[PDB]
């Protein structure tokens, strides 16, 4: 049974914690719930840690007093198809292999499933660790509670005796690096300096051996990613987001200075040996748009290349941990701003960006966002009870599962079937344009080998490669983004029409150049 | 927002509660969750109650940390 | 009304039948239930048949005393989509036409449906008899009971006056031959010598006119394919299976000598004029793995070619009726062992195997097979009744229709939705790898015309054709096998990754050779 | 067996932290957790049928007891 410790004794040294804890809704919650600090208190000084106290990062540390939120969080949505490859005719991107050739995602890119699995799914996907990690058997794939209890209770490592990234099966890749983990877990929150910079007090950084890092991590999406454990107040912990909003001064809503002021973020920094070490961003309001934008954004979390000279940008560079914090029409400029691209296309040779799930930046400027609606309104609404204490659902999932609480409460004029029909109209129209964009991208890509072999000039191939950048960006944003246009249908339509225009321009350029070579 | 009271000071006069509270699974649950004893502490001795402290009997006193049991109960 | 005959009179000549009938559970079942032998008894001698007795092969011969099993067998699963072409984006093999070009399956290859239809479906598929046979009208496609009563009660022949295989519609083929029928019916069990060899006492053989043979056959999957009618004991009748297990000494479980001994097969041969004529294999146990492997195996049942010299192997050769009885990683060696391949690819010219539904050989070595689970446990389980005499369901179908009896009885830790989710995880992952394998196969295939036309050498094209054999085998096994990886997910993953590796090797070879020609 | 085993059993979850239901009510609303976990030989309809046999027989004797008490009282 837990015995409380004297918090006033901690507060003698920990004035920042005192200021947060004594004022918020956890003022009665004793430190012993999350920390074992006996030897720490015996040996610390006002500026030196002494023995390191133990800090619980497991979600069950909160489940004792918040069982409803925990139980809602760990639910598995079985209707969210697991391990479903996007590069197939029946999923999001039928021509993905041709279009993404040259990038690690060609090895496997499945649709998302329930949050309980994020860390185990990261560890087992074919593109991440060379096939090194697997579920202990194929039955464990169902075990959401198990994954939450800890990744290593449900996974095996093919070679515990080595820590190098290598292929264990032929069609895998080793794309994982330490930055990825920041959007899967925050178990390393005390062992990682802000941005993953080298730091005397950090065990792990952008340049760590990712296999060794992986082995130290256990829990997905920790409750304290959105909730400060000391004040219980709303916050973010993700360094890339704090860097965009605060360090770069872009604000929580870059398109809306007023909303950014009303719904802002305060950076709080914690030190080690009186040097800055880690940071959090306390939110003015419980704003899920900004909480979910810790992960559901377009980012860099990988090495790449410079647009200016083609040279390598490695994990050691700050650019390997970066939130662009730009919508699709500002992205090219944001990538030029840091002089960066992701890969060269295997067939066309074009420098190309790789886009990832940009839900937050897509939502900006939409009719719902402009009306003050936020991700949680549609994806984790208040529970409705005939008799009971209301709490917030923490099962983040499609609003189709709770249409009464997620849509129909605001849209009193619709039945459930009408609301679903409105969503499907947008998704159907958007998907048709994604398919047409891929058709035109593929037609262009297929012309590159023909043009090269016919003796078309580098100058023409380079012009086509510049078009390929834009054709790719204005398409891939939408296969990466998970709403199939719902979050911003006018933007998806304008962007996909731009992709098609760019491909058609490139096809015409290449066909004319090939025909001229043949005519000579 | 609740502010914790000094439970040790209570225990200087409440040995019977001390022996139950310090030992069970509510050892970390501060008395402020269920009692308002400010004026009591100002006026009491070990042999004189002074001002009567307030004790909460409402089931919501438990529902803050035990919402699932409370919600199942009130169905 | 049936009148019993004196069996002791038959037994005077038929000592093998006596030894089986008097000892088993049909010892009280009179011969008149299945045989009309009056004139036979008047005219036979101890070694000459005399007048041939009539033998009932219809399934209603058993339905009189076993109505529950019969009625369960003939059920039509309407959720098993009928006439559903596999070569489409929404079915098993989106790029099948490109990959199988040169083979008869390109004309039509539908998904399987309920067993009642096997013989009629064989007769009407576009690749089999040139479109000669059709259902009497499009309504008869629903009539499972009708098909069971007899194929010719529900089909028409476009030209009863000729018996040649020819095209009646332009996009059909005439791939059917007498060996096919052995996995559709055993109505010919007394008219077909072991292996379909020429034999004085056999009306039909591998070299018969298949249209004439077809016309003599009526019933699908006769009850006596798995059950000896005389002893009622478990058996197989399929010659190709007996030949693999017994004649070639490979055993019922080639990877497990112990299980092969415990769950073995005894070949029993019946003679005509004191020469061997036909055979059955009595099973030591009622082992559905071996019963279902009468048909759900990879086989040859067709002419083809020799790998050594390219020469024709016709229906007259024993190789035209052959069970390889090898898993996917032993198949190439098994095909080399008989010096055989199926077709030359129409675009690449490569010698290629054609794979067919290898469920039995895929199941070997799987976690379920190694734990003593058999096909019937998942596909035809015991019926569960609140009050009643238990019997075995004979409706062979997906376990999704009876999850309580097929999975959840052994997997007490799962709900139905969890079990379904585990199946879908495997099928989704496997299908993604099948699609990627086809993508890489198609990329290779498309390079052959480019390479030929650029003047690439025969030596390089031949190296690529050798790679095409392996790329094809390691892919096609999985579009042929019906579980989409469920029966052996680790094997499917390893094989499909091998297919992709082989295609990538071939693509690289061809691209480099084309580029070198262009550079000259 | 105790009252809670039939009237406020542990909740069964595919994924989650187990807690005790505090909705004290007839086991007919949660037969999987209140009866069928101990009576593996029964379906839900069989277990309900066993309950009803007892209640039907008992209620018949209650009604007959009242008939005779009423005849005496009159
Ligand atoms: C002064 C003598 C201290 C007392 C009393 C306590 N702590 Fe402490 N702690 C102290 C220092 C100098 C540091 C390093 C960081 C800094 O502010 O300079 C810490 C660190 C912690 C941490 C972080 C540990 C990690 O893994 O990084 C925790 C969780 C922590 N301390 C908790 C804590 C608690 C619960 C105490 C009361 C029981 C406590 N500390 C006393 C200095 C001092
Ligand atoms: C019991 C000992 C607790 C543990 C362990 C945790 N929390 Fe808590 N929390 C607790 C109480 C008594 C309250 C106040 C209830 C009230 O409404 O007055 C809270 C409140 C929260 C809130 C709401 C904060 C707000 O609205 O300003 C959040 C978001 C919260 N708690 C989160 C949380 C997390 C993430 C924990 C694990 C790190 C956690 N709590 C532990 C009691 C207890
Ligand atoms: C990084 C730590 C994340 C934060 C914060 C949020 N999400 Fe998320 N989400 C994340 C990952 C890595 C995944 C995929 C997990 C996997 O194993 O595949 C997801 C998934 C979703 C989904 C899909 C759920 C399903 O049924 O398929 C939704 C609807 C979703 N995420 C929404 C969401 C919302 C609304 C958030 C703020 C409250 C949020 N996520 C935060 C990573 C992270
Ligand atoms: C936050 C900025 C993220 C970083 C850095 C990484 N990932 Fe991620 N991931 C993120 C979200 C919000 C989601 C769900 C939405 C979606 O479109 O998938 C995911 C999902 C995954 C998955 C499951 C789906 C899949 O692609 O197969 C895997 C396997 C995954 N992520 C792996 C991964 C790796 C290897 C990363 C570093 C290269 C990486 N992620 C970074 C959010 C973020
Ligand atoms: C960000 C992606 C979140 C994570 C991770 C967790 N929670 Fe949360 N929580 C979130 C939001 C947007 C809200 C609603 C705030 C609003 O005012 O609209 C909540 C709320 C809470 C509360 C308060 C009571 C309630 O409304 O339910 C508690 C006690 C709470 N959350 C606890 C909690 C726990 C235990 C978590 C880990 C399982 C958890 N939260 C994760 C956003 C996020
Ligand atoms: C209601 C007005 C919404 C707001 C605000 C947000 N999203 Fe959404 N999202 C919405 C719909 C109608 C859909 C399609 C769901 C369907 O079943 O067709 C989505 C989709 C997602 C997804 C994928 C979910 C899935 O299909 O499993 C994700 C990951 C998602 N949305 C995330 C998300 C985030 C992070 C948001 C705030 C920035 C957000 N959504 C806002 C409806 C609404
Ligand atoms: C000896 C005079 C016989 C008596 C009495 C019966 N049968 Fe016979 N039968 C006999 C011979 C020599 C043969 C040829 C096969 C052989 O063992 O050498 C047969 C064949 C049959 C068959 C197979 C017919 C076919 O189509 O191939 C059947 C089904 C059969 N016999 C049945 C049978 C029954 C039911 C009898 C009693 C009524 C019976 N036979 C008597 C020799 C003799
Ligand atoms: C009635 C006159 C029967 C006809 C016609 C058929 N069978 Fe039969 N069968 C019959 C009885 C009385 C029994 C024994 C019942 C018992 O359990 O004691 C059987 C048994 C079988 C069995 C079980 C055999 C075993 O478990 O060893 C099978 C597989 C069986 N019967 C199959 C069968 C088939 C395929 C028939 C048509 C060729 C058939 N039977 C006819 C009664 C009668
Ligand atoms: C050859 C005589 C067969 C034996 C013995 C078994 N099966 Fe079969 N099966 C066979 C064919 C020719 C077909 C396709 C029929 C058609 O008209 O398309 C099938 C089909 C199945 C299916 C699919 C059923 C559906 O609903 O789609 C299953 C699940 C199946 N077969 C399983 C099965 C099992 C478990 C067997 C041993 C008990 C078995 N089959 C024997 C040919 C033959
Ligand atoms: C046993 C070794 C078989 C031989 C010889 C033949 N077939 Fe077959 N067939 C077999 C099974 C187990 C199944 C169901 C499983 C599957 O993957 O389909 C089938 C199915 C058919 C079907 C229906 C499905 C289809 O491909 O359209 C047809 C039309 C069919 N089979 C025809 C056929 C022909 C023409 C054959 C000789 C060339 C042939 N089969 C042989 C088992 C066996
Ligand atoms: C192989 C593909 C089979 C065909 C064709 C038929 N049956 Fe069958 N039968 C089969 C199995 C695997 C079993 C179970 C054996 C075990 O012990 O697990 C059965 C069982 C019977 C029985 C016994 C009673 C029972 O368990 O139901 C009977 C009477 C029986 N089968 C009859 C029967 C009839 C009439 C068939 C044609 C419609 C029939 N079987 C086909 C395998 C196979
Ligand atoms: C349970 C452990 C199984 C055993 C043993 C066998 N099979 Fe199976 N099969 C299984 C599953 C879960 C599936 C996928 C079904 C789904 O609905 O997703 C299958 C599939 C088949 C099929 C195709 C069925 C269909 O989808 O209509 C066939 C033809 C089939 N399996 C045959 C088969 C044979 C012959 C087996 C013994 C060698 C066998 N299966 C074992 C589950 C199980
Ligand atoms: C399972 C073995 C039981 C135990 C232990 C207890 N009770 Fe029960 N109770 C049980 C049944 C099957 C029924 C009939 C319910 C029906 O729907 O037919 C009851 C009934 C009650 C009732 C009336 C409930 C109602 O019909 O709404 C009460 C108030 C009740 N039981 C209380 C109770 C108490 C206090 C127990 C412990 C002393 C107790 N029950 C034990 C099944 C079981
Ligand atoms: C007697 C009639 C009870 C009343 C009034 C309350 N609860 Fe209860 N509780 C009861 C039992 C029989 C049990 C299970 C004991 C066992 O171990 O089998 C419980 C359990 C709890 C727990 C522990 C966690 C759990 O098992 O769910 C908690 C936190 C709890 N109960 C809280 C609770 C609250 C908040 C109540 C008022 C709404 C409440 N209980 C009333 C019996 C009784
Ligand atoms: O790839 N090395 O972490
Ligand atoms: O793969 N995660 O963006
Ligand atoms: O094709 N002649 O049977
Ligand atoms: O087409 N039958 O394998
Ligand atoms: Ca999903
Ligand atoms: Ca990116
Ligand atoms: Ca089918
Ligand atoms: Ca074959």
């Amino acid at each position: 049974n837990l015995k409380p410790v004297d918090a006033m004794q901690c507060f003698d040294c920990h004035t920042q914690i005192e200021d947060m804890h004594t004022v918020g809704k956890h003022a009665t919650v004793n430190c012993v719930h999350c920390h074992d600090a006996t030897e720490h208190v015996e040996t610390a000084s006002s500026r030196r840690m002494g023995e390191r106290p133990v800090t619980r990062m497991d979600l069950e540390a909160c489940a004792t007093c918040h069982t409803a939120q925990f139980n809602s969080f760990v639910e598995v949505r079985h209707e969210s198809h697991p391990r479903l490859e996007k590069a197939t005719p029946t999923s999001r991107s039928p021509m993905f292999d041709k279009l993404i050739a040259g990038h690690g995602f060609a090895f496997e890119h499945a649709e998302p499933r329930s949050h309980a699995f994020m860390l185990v799914d990261h560890f087992v996907v074919d593109r991440a660790y060379g096939g090194r990690f697997q579920f202990k058997n194929w039955q464990k794939v169902t075990d959401g509670m198990g994954a939450v209890r800890g990744a290593w209770t449900v996974l095996t490592d093919a070679d515990p005796e080595s820590s190098d990234q290598r292929r264990f099966l032929s069609q895998t890749a080793t794309a994982a690096n330490p930055v990825c983990l920041n959007c899967k877990t925050q178990d390393h929150i005390l062992d990682w300096a802000y941005m993953g910079d080298e730091h005397e007090a950090a065990k792990w950084s952008r340049t760590s051996e990712v296999v060794e890092f992986a082995r130290d991590l256990n829990h997905p999406l920790n409750c304290f990613m959105c909730h400060d454990p000391h004040s219980a107040g709303p916050r973010v912990v993700r360094d890339g987001l704090i860097n965009a909003v605060v360090d770069r001064g872009l604000g929580t809503y870059p398109h809306d200075p007023v909303k950014s002021e009303q719904q802002g973020m305060t950076k709080v920094t914690f030190q080690r040996g009186r040097e800055d070490f880690r940071a959090i961003g306390l939110l003015d309001t419980a704003d899920s748009n900004v909480m979910c934008a810790q992960c559901h954004v377009e980012y860099n979390c990988n090495p790449g290349y410079q647009l200016s000279d083609g040279s390598r940008v490695g994990m050691d560079d700050r650019r390997a941990n970066h939130f662009f914090w730009a919508n699709v029409f500002d992205y090219k400029e944001a990538a030029q701003e840091i002089d960066f691209f992701d890969f060269r296309h295997a067939t066309t040779g074009a420098a190309l960006p790789k886009l990832q799930h940009p839900e937050a930046e897509t939502f900006w400027g939409s009719v719902h966002e402009r009306n003050g609606v936020a991700c949680a309104d549609c994806h984790m609404p208040k529970v409705q009870l005939e008799n009971g204490k209301v709490y917030t659902s923490h099962s983040q999932r499609t609003p189709r599962d709770m249409m009464g609480q997620a849509c129909l409460n605001c849209h009193a004029e619709w039945t459930e079937d009408q609301a679903l029909y409105a969503i499907d109209y947008i998704k159907n129209y958007t998907h048709g344009k994604i398919v047409k964009s891929e058709y035109w991208l593929a037609k262009m890509i297929d012309l590159f080998p023909v043009a090269k072999r016919a003796g078309v000039s580098e100058d023409v191939l380079n012009q086509a490669r510049e078009l390929h950048y834009d054709a790719h960006l204005y398409w891939e944003w939408w296969t990466a983004e998970n709403s199939v246009g719902f979050h911003n249908p006018d933007q998806a339509r304008e962007s996909l029409m731009t992709s098609i225009s760019k491909s058609k321009e490139a096809v015409s350029l290449l066909n004319d150049a090939i025909d001229a070579q043949v005519a000579v």
